[PDB]
This record gives C-alpha cells, structure tokens and sequence, in this order.
C-alpha cells in the first residue's frame, strides 16, 4: 500500500495465517522452534506491556515538565530552580515582579506580573508551533480522529512515527504550560499509539503485518486514555467505544493490560451523599454538556474548516501566536484562567474547608471562545481537559446557585450540597456531550475518584448530554473530523448499480456481489470483512468494480 | 427455518433492516409514530431489564428453596417449618431422631438419622428426575453448550421455553437438596436465557427476528452468571468469553445492565496480606486445577459418550435413584460430604477464629468421583458449584499442609498464611481448568469478596489451571459437549473444492466464492458472516454448494 490508502483486511489475514503455518511447520521439530512460538505470543505480550509502559513514563514526564513550565509562568523559586510554585512551599517563593523591581504589590509590580505573564505564553506557544512546523506537522491537533482512521484500515505512514512522537511530548508540554486552553489527555492517546507503532517494529510478527499492529494500536489507545485518566477500565473502555471497531475477544484483554500497566507506572512517576431532588441541576448540567458539544462541533469545524479556505492555512505560526498572546492577555488578570486548566479543575472538584460566580463566569465565557478558536492550530491541541474545566466550571456556578437558593429560601418544602460534586457532574456532561461518549466517560469519571454514590448523577448527565448533543448532529468531534479531513472511515434503498464503477501476483480469491445485492449489503460486507476492492458481476461477467473510496463518495 | 437448523445470519440483519425501514417511514409523521420509536429502542432496553428481574427473582427463590430442603434431608425445627437449621437458631431444631426415636446420640439415632438422609436424597432426586423426563426433558444437563449453540445461530426450538424453565427451577432446587454433586449456578444461565427468550417474545422487535432475540439472549447469560456469582462485571466477561461471539459494542452496556439488575434484585431477596513464597502452593492448586478440567472432559464425556453407546440412554430414571442413592450412602458419614456443598464452600473459604486432612481428602476423592458420575444425568445439574468444592477442598488440604510445614520448619529460611486464601484460590483454579476461562473467572472471584489483594494469586493460578488443561485439549467442557452433541456449532491447506458438495421468494443475493479461494477464507466469511451456504462458482456457473453442515463434516 502507498501512504494514504485503505487496507485489504483480508489479506492482511492471509499473510498471518501463511506466518502461522510456516511457524508451526518448524514449531514441533526443535526445542527452540518451541521456544519462538511462546516467544512470539509473549512478544505480542511484550508489545502490550512496552506500550503502556511507555505511555506511563511518558504521560507522568509530560504532567511534571507541563506544571514545571506553567507555574515557570509566573514566577520562580529562588531556592531550588526545578520546583513549581506549589512544590518548594512543601519568600522561598519570588514572582518576576520582586524579582525585578523588588516589591510584591502595587501597579508596577501587577504590570511587571501581566507583561511577563504574556511574553512567557507567547514564547512557549510560539516555540510548540515552531518546532512542530518544521520537525512534524502530523503532531498537531488532538490525533484521534486519524487514529481512528488508522485503525479502520488506513496509512498515514508518518502519523505515529519517532518524530511525530518527539515532537507531540515536547510540544504538548510547551502548548500546556503556554497557557492555550489545550491538554494533553487525547495526545497521549495519539502519544500512546505512537508508542504502540514503534515498539510493534521491534518484533516480526507486527513489523510485516498491518492487521496485528492495528491490533498493538487497539490496546494503546487503551494505555494512552488510562495514563490521561488514571483509569485503566476507563481506558479499555475508551478504546471499546471510540477509537476502534474490531476486538476479537483478545485485544479486551491486551488492552485491560496496557491500562493497568501504564497507569501504575504513572503512579509510580512523582519526583457525601447526594439528594434526590439535585438530579434536576444535574440533568441541567447534562443538557448544557449537550448544547456545548453540538454547540463545539458545529463552530470549531467551521472554524477549521474556514482554515482550509482562507489566508490562515498559509500561516500556522501567526495563528499560533495570535491565539497565544490573546489567550495571556485575557487570561491573567483572572485568577482563575490564569491557574493552569488541570489546576483549575482540582480547584474546582474539591469543596470549601458574589465575586466567585461572577469569576467562574468570566472563566467559562473565555473558555468556551478560546477552545474554539484554540482546537485545530497547530500545537498539539486535547480536547479533554478544556471540555472537563468547561464544564466544572458550569457545574460550580450551578453547585454555588443551589447553595444560595437553598440558603436563602430553605423553607422550601424542596429541601427540607457539596458543590464539587456538581463540578464532577459538570465536567463528565461536557466531555461526554463533546467527544458522544456514554458509558466509557462515566466509568472514567468513576475510576477517576471512585466513589460508587455519583454514579447516578454522572450517569444520567453524561445521557442527557449525549441525547441533547445528537439532536444537533450523531457525529462526535473526533469523527466530524475525519469527514472534514476526508479520510476514509467506514463508519460503524440502492443496489451494486447505484455505487459501481464504471457507470504469482493474480489475486485469485476476489469476493463478489451480484448487481442485483442491496447496497447495505456490500456496505455490511466491507465493514465486517473490511475489503478493499470487490468485482460486481452480472451472471458472472467482469462487470464492475466497488472500492471504500466509491462507497465513501457515495455516502457524501 | 426448521428445528435443529441454523441460521442465516445475513437474512436476519436484512429484515431487521427493513423493519427499521417501515417503522421509520411513519416514524417522523405523527408524534405517536417517533413515541412507539422511542418505545422500541427501550423495548430493547425493558428486555434486558425484565430478564436481569427475573433472573434476580428465580436465582433468590431457587436459593432460598434449595437450602431449606437441604437442611429438611437431616432434621426439622418443630418453632417454624419454614426455617432450615440456620435459620431457626439466629432444642428448637430436632433431627428426624429424636423426633422418632426421642433419643439425641447412641447407634439407633445414628442410624435412623442415615437412613432418613439416604430416604431424603433418594426422594428429592428422583422427583427431580420424574418432573424433568415427564415434562421438560429439555431441562437436563448445565444448559450452557446448547445456550452456546443458539447464540451461535442454532434453533432447539423448545430449549429456552416455558416448560424448560419451569422444571428446571423446580428440579434444579431438588437436585441441589438431594445431595448430588451439581449446582445451580451453570443451571442459572439456562435459566437467565430461558427468561430472556420467554421474554423477547413480549415485543415485536425480536418475537419477529432471529439475530435480535440472540442479543437478548447475550444479554441473558450475562445476567444468570451475574445471579451466579454475584458478580455483574464477571457475569458481563462470561457472556463475552464463553457463551458469545457476536458483540456488537452494544451487548455489552445490555450486558452490563442485565448482570447489575440481576445482581442487585438477588441481593434484595432474603427473607490478610499473602507472602511471596506461597505463589508455588498457588500455582500448585492451579495445575491441579488443570489437570483436574482435563481429566474431567475426558472422563465426564467418556461416561456421557457412553451412556448413547448402552442401556444407559434408554433408563434415565433408573439411573438418577441409582446415582442418588449412592451418593446419599456415601457422603453422610462423613461430616464434609453431608454438608450442602456451598455451605462446604462457605465453610472451607473461611478462616478459623490430623482428622481434618483425612475427611477432606475423603470429600475430595468422593466429590472428583460423582461429579465424573453425575454430570450429565437427566437433571439439572450444573458444574460451576462442584468444580468449585473440590478445588476449594483441594486449596484447603494444601493450607492446611502449608500451615503443618510451617510450625513445625518456621526455621526454613523460606517463612522466616490463611488457609481461606488457598480454598479461593483452588476453587478458581478447579473452576477455569474445567470450563477453560482466564479472565472472566478472575473478575468473579475478585467480586465474589472484593479484595485486591488476592488478584495475583487467583491470576496465577487460573492461568495455570488453563495452561495445564489445554495440553489435554483445547476445548473446553462446554465446547467438548457439543462436539459430542454434534451440534453445528462453528467454532471462533485446502480449497472451496476439498469441501463442497457435490463431490418474490428467490434469494437473490447468495454470496459465491470462486473453487480457486482458499477453504480458510470460507470458513473466515462464514464466521464473520454467518451464512448459512455459499454457492461456489468456476468462472461464473452454477458448480457446487457450500453449507455449514459440509464445513462441519470436514473438522469432522
Ligand atoms: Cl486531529
Ligand atoms: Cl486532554
Ligand atoms: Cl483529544
Ligand atoms: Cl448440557
Ligand atoms: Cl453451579
Ligand atoms: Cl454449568
């Protein structure tokens, strides 16, 4: 296959049978024919395990260097110059203000503190969009929607190579710590699936083969949502529902193990109840989970779409700034967009032990303008985080109106709340109303504190969510990316007629259908055998042909 | 399609898609039209519910039964005659000794208290045995090979009825009172299934279909291993590892639902850390485990084997009494085989707070000897709760030599140890060398008590246990009863001509494959597809004819 196009899963079947079979005919005759065999079902064991251990080191070196640089931001502590801001308070403390001028406070000091707020966001996206420009563009954006794509059959070569990996982990941690309302939870999906194409070259059986190391992808996706979570169901669940659709009973199993590798690796890495009558602001926030998503879905496509026919396509590193220096400048002054976003939500998750609402609103307005804008430039841009402190910021300006209604009217026969809770509620509606996942979310927010009481509550937003967000559009953010790009993604009344063109080497096994089958047919046929190219006969003449590209071309 | 025939898969998805297409021409017209829409995708959904319900129900009520008439064998509580010898206690409770004879200890009670217990034994089995010959011979067996079979495409018409379902409760509680080796565990998935088909039958989106109802059913195993066990996640891996293999990422959530409900509904009814050094004893249990399944499914199946090949067949009744009475003469004495054998495993699963040896070992030789016996007799007789005791026997006896070796050596610089810990895990290793299950059966067990702590240990051994059986035949006891059933039952170098024969109705649509294609790509598009044959075709004529039957005969 030549990059950019679809595979014949069938004979990808047909060469790992032919391996097989020249395997076993050796296998019995020596001890160390023996030997290889177990080794090569312990090697696609062992590709399993280097994945998520890997994606661990990887996921916990990308947080520590992310929070390094974003608390370097603002500030620097004198005493040792490799602890954050909240690692040497564990005066030792001096932001750039008494740094420079020497005092703490006053209008000098907060001008010196915003001027080197901004430079310091401009220098860092400025650099993730530098080098991934001119070292590896295919380090930009989240990367799922091509990983997807990937494991549907398709090359992209270089997608999930050394360099797109290099550059992905460097500049994920220089776009997290520029202060871009980005993550880096779907890069270290693409991060652990880069992981799991190169170490699928160490070993034989997946370096000839393209079905098995869609298989090794398969589970590194697993890893790579576990390390962004620390939910290693979660993430076998992730890559269940999203990023691929086929899972013969064993690439479960090999992705459970890559999840729970990878997240305990990255443990490793570190140098009350509810009332019934809150369902209802729950279900609220689910419905604005939903809005958001199909909201999202819509603008940022336009936007990237509008990319794709304008100057901007020509200007990736003036985009990348522009949106960077506009993102600090508006950022700062509040203290709340100004912490990091992951910060933000431990902020926000965790309960108290006017001017709040009024900041936590400002936050969600500027964070739900620079998602937008921010999804798509070329740094390597997440989705989920930006979604989670969206939506915990919703859920706690809803968390704290029930706390003032209640308090001001408790004489209501209604209540006769722990605002974290309803910032949980929040977050796990709008990612899950975004990226139209239902189950994989909740059980990733589950194993995210593992609390069994807000399974309800998350359960029913993440649905509400969902249904709202479908409304407006069944396609999630990481497929109406793939129908922008144009890939060829088989998704998971005509005929033949309708979708036939025209309107050693000889593959002696090519399947056909007669032009009287129904369309949907062939489609079934295409996506369960995954076949490239089938023969349209009538009565048994060579007829015509279908290809992926043919039924695709049809469907739009 | 006819009894005893399987199924054309690609013509159940056709008319489930023109369904689709009538009930969605009216859907958008009249509010009542996108209501009874939204009804059906929750008439799917209030499928999975009622089964799970049901399921909860029938294994709580089975439960509840089965123990009162196991503690009737051996006495009666004259306060209540509706409590068992647990119960009544939480001078009230009399044997049948005392209640005849007066007297408590001397050799007349001894003996009337044996002979009533063998009275009772006999009594109860051979009811059992009368009910399910009279009224539901479909009743028989664990019921899982054929449950198999039929998510596999297979019709037994019958199997998963009303009567099936109602003599298999009744005669599954009397054949757990009676004292034979079996259980109602295995029992409960043919119960779970007979529930969900006897349900299905409700609605019309899968009274109509064929493919539809299998996902129900799907779902349904899911759920009876929930009941089983207790276990919603393990019953979920069950039905995805052993009794499925179509899961269309959607019964899996149905599962899951099936097994919670089903779970939680049989809740409702009801009127120590492990040292290094012990993995080799872990291990041991488990290639006991192993050789344990082996030997079983060769046994087992030999006995099976013949008792089609002797007057065995033609006197089912004969030989339950016969084997009731055995096994009723043989365990009383001795104190462990008279137990309920889950009391046993209640009790050898539990820590305290030379004649111990010896009575195991006995229970064990006795329990390995009538389960070869009993399984398979014509009634309902499961193998997850037998396998279960003699692997927790077994585990016992280990502890309990681990803890004699101990005190009287602690000076080995290997110590320098909970007998329970060795009872799980020889029961988990007992219970997947049989039925050839890694993973779904680890996730029971952790279930079954929660603790995290004893993942490695049941991992080790289960592994073990497969690893070992497997090298006396792959399949499994559930598999190797079907190839002795001769189901066609297709299980997940030559050509289309090795294995074709011969040596407004109009199906328009039949999928050919050239004499040239290899048989392995047949037998490939079968499985995926799940045809039920395939004309075969040399440069377009009409030449031969391929049907699972034919493929069937040829592993054969
Ligand atoms: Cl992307
Ligand atoms: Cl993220
Ligand atoms: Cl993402
Ligand atoms: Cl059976
Ligand atoms: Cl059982
Ligand atoms: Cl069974």
């Amino acid at each position: 296959y030549d990059d950019f196009h679809t595979i014949d899963w069938v004979r990808e079947k047909c060469k790992d049978r032919e391996r097989h079979r020249r395997i076993n005919s050796k296998k019995k005759e020596s001890a160390w024919e023996m030997t290889k065999s177990l080794y090569d079902a312990w090697s696609g064991w062992l590709v399993v395990t280097l994945t998520g251990l890997a994606s661990g080191a990887l996921a916990g070196l990308i947080d520590i260097a992310a929070d390094w640089m974003t608390d370097l931001k603002e500030g620097i502590c004198l005493s040792a110059l490799w602890y954050n801001h909240e690692q040497c308070c564990w005066p030792q403390w001096k932001t750039w203000a008494e740094l420079i001028i020497g005092q703490a406070e006053g209008p000098g000091s907060y001008i010196m503190n915003y001027i080197m707020y901004i430079f310091w966001a401009l220098s860092f996206a400025f650099l993730a969009v530098s080098l991934v420009k001119v070292f590896a563009p295919y380090a930009c954006g989240s990367g799922i929607p091509e990983i997807k794509t990937i494991l549907s059959g398709f090359i992209i070569r270089g997608y999930l190579g050394k360099w797109t990996l290099m550059i992905k982990t460097i500049t994920l941690v220089l776009a997290v710590a520029s202060g871009l309302s980005l993550g880096k939870e779907g890069p270290l999906v693409h991060v652990a699936c880069c992981c799991g194409n190169i170490f699928s070259y160490l070993f034989p059986k997946y370096s000839t083969n393209e079905a098995k190391k869609r298989e090794v992808l398969s589970a590194a996706s697993a890893a790579g949502v576990s390390v962004a979570f620390g939910a290693p169901i979660g993430g076998v669940l992730f890559s269940l529902e999203e990023v691929s659709y086929y899972f013969p009973l064993k690439t479960l199993w090999r992705s459970f193990f890559a999840a729970l590798v990878a997240a305990f690796v990255l443990r490793s890495i570190n140098p009350t109840p509810w009332y019934l009558f809150e369902l209802f602001p729950f279900i609220l926030l689910g419905v604005f989970g939903g809005l958001w998503g199909a909201f999202f879905i819509r603008a940022n496509i336009a936007w990237c779409r509008r990319r794709k026919s304008t100057k901007f396509g020509k200007y990736p590193v003036l985009e990348v700034i522009i949106v960077a220096a506009i993102t600090a400048v508006i950022a700062f002054p509040n203290p709340y967009t100004r912490l990091n976003t992951s910060e933000l939500i431990k902020e926000l998750f965790t309960d108290c032990g006017y001017s709040a609402i009024w900041q936590l609103c400002l936050a969600l307005i500027f964070k739900i303008i620079m998602t937008v804008f921010t999804f798509g430039i070329k740094v390597p841009s997440g989705l989920f985080i930006p979604s989670m402190a969206i939506g915990a910021i919703a859920g706690r300006i809803v968390g704290i109106a029930v706390e003032q209604l209640a308090y001001y009217h408790h004489d209501w026969f209604i209540f006769k709340i722990t605002p974290g809770l309803y910032a949980m509620v929040g977050a796990a509606a709008c990612l899950g109303g975004v990226t139209r996942m239902t189950v994989s979310l909740v059980v990733i927010v589950f194993e995210l504190t593992g609390g069994l009481e807000y399974i309800v509550p998350l359960m029913a937003a993440v649905m509400t969510s969902k249904w709202v967000g479908d409304a407006f559009g069944r396609e999630g953010i990481y497929e109406a990316h793939i129908r922008l790009n144009g890939y060829p993604f088989l998704d998971a009344t005509t005929l033949a007629a309708d979708v036939m063109r025209p309107r050693s080497i000889l593959d002696m096994s090519p399947f056909t259908v007669t032009d009287h089958t129904p369309m949907e047919i062939v489609v079934d046929i295409f996506r369960k055998l995954g076949l490239r190219q089938c023969l349209v006969t009538h009565n048994g003449r060579l007829l015509g042909i279908i290809t992926k590209k043919d039924i695709l071309r049809h469907m739009a």
